[PDB]
């Protein structure tokens, strides 16, 4: 629900 780089489709994922 809240993180960076790491899910399939909600909204974050990774990025630096």
């Amino acid at each position: 629900i809240a993180s960076a780089s790491c899910t399939t489709c909600i909204c974050t994922c990774s990025c630096s």
